[PDB]
């Protein structure tokens, strides 16, 4: 599956030219993997976004090029055009999606997540039919299945929910 | 959900330029979440209140924007532009609204409440129309029919009230 | 229900600029309510009622602020202010009209009652209609009748003479 | 029917910078149809009015592009250049034009009219004429005749009268 | 620990303008420790508090800045605002808890700090009960016993007694 | 190890518009190593802070421009910003660090700092944990071990205490 290219390009024309300018300058100091070239300055001070992801394409192969424009912007602060470069180029899978079975089995404290999510992602009758749910697993069961129907930003607030209640959890399950 | 930041630009264009200076002020040495970046000095202390808020939502994402302004803002003191930024952010859904079932089954000082939400809130017809409910249990449900005409501030009221009577109860519910 | 900030206005507008600097100085020691900030001295000191109102009602909220008012207004003594401010804020409801049916139910003595507001309130007419019914609960019901074209004076005078002629039933209602 | 074009600049060009501005970030976050693209960020917050009007025309159609352009005035609450806006697409056609025969045989209350209308629109030659009509439908007829000479601002007022007059006419014709 | 910005901005917010005038004109003259430049004429004498405490941290550090700010600000007279700075920036650490054992180990005159203290800070219950102590150890540990409760203006107000009582443990203490 | 361009362009972007002219011009006259050259005054006075960052890397190198970059920046008085500058370019290395050994060794006065650092950075239990050492040199080990929890101004808070605790001590060590 490729056709980053097309998430390369959109995720450079969301930013300004006095942020194109430092994504540029940037891009000439970051840590490298072994095999790959670096940019030339002479080329590389002077074109535009357009020649730039095609540049970056031809440089570093697709997902290289996708996960250090990625490791770049992060860098530099902008976190939306991160995230949403990280969806387009993951699909529509998250980290709470690949360790789905081990979130319904392993966590306890659900109330802190139904509480986080309350008001901003969830309504009020989603709140109350989780809550309706007798037992922990119950609850995460029925908490996944309004999952389809988020975007990125949701996701992000509920890893991060579960982030701050249980580290140990998360930590393991990076392992 | 998103449109948060139709939201955090109704907060900020809402106060003054001596406000927004000290807002910009204290944005340099407020605590961040971990993964998250400062603005530049060089930028932050020339830009208005749409500069402000694409930067905001840009470095930081929607949710965790609007909650970091939410708490620069009672920080400062505007209580009035955290909670109407809060009330934005969160839709229509309040505290009261979330721990309904558990307020109209554990509750006890019903007279309280109602002396102290009577004429700011609460007309003369529904105080009596209460007041004649037999039991405490229909008391809070007789109550909770008026809350869909209520704003921000009257249940902000009903909450504090609640703390001063019952604060075993409030402090149970939040945890 | 808001509409609070023209009955501030209302209040500090009708106040003379030397006890406008008493209520200034006594603002920075009233006691606070939790969660609430402090105005600075800086910008305190130097403002006129119309930048007091305002302020006064961003940093705490309608309902808190013309709390806070009214404390403040009772504190240096202005009680005619502070009693207009109370009527305008809980709208034209006293009282005797939240317990109007336990008075009706429980007082005994009317006589002093009808002495104490004899002249200053009621006329002969009315005097000579109370007067004529048979029963207490009769003689209330009667007196009641005539509350609707009284002011906040009026009935403030009329819970003074129940303050002095029973003051168990009056501890015990506001308990 | 199109020529929508000069609608769009005129209503652009009437508006000064600073609401520009945040026409431009407004235009960021609005709700969109399916299967019409968002402009990028990159270009939307440098171009002017003369380039803004024609990238709307072309990412949206003439048609989509004018309500968006007036859905987001009155999101703004520049409600003047959203009603001249309506005028210039919707040419001079109004809701009371649309349902003037349903108008003519069910209103009742044309005194009303009369009164709200009065010196505003109306000459006394011309309120003393529609006076002198016998039953409803004349003075509606009679009233109709000063239509054509009438612009966008008094048919929005007679529209208006109506609404708080009869309300239950307006909610069935508008559906 | 950090977070001095906030301390100086409040410690400068807090003052009239009159004397903020004052303080910017003494700011030229301080004597400055080696390594340190003077902030220029031209931009000092037209600052105001916001800009003032910006200029502050940047050509003095947080710990430097906020010593030099409270030195001034005793230099002019305001001890009140400096306790409140020295305070804020030392967290609620004060002379007493540094050299708590050596206070409770080595004092003998209690019986003078009881009666400086008694009525302005300590009740007369916990008077009582400090008194009932057998030895002066037992009655400094039961006193400070009372400590987190207060804020720094008892504790100043302790030091000074335990100066005038006994001068030559202090100067022995700091030195 | 490189990586100072990043630090670079971090130190210039934190300082406003009316800084970087003078820092620009500063950059005329600034005396200069042998062997390196001095950047035109055409190109010099309309770059912005990535253009001044790449010529700056490019004329002088890593090490030497970021050397002269602090140089320029403390002779301006901003010691805060060349202290970060400092911090980035030698990494989490101190003075302190680099004569570890010698201070653990020959140091007297460890009170002194003790009470210079107290509050500041020093909590109650730490401070206390100190003072329970029985001597000099386990007293300085047990003050070293909090050292890697610290940021660059602590350890330059307590290198200035040791300065002017005892001078003898640190020109010796410098030298």
């Amino acid at each position: 599956m490729g056709r980053a290219r097309d998430a390369i390009l959109d995720a450079l024309e969301n930013l300004t030219a006095e942020e194109l300018k430092k994504f540029k300058l940037k891009l000439l100091s970051v840590p490298l993997r072994e095999g790959y070239g670096r940019i030339p300055r002479g080329a590389l001070l002077s074109m535009d976004a357009l020649d730039l992801t095609d540049k970056l394409v031809s440089f570093y192969l697709e997902t290289y090029g996708a996960e250090l424009t990625a490791n770049v912007l992060r860098d530099m602060g902008l976190q939306e055009m991160a995230g949403q470069l990280q969806a387009a180029t993951h699909q529509g899978l998250h980290f709470i999606d690949q360790h789905r079975a081990a979130l319904i089995a392993r966590v306890t404290n659900v109330e802190w997540l139904l509480d986080a999510l309350y008001g901003k992602v969830l309504t009020d009758e989603q709140y109350q039919a989780v809550r309706a749910e007798p037992t922990n697993p119950s609850k995460m069961r029925k908490l996944f299945s309004f999952t389809p129907a988020w975007n990125w930003t949701c996701k992000d607030l509920l890893l991060q929910a579960l982030r701050e209640s249980q580290s140990y959890l998360v930590e393991d399950l990076e392992r």
